[PDB]
């Protein structure tokens, strides 16, 4: 029910912010 539906919400946020940490962060280690 709601439940399923709440922890597919939970997975794709959780990858999606990760992501944008991992971007930032090569293009600054650079220079
Ligand atoms: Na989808
Ligand atoms: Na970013």
């Amino acid at each position: 029910g709601e439940a399923a539906a709440a922890k597919e919400a939970a997975a794709a946020k959780e990858a999606a912010a990760a992501k944008e940490a991992a971007a930032a962060k090569a293009a600054a280690w650079k220079g």
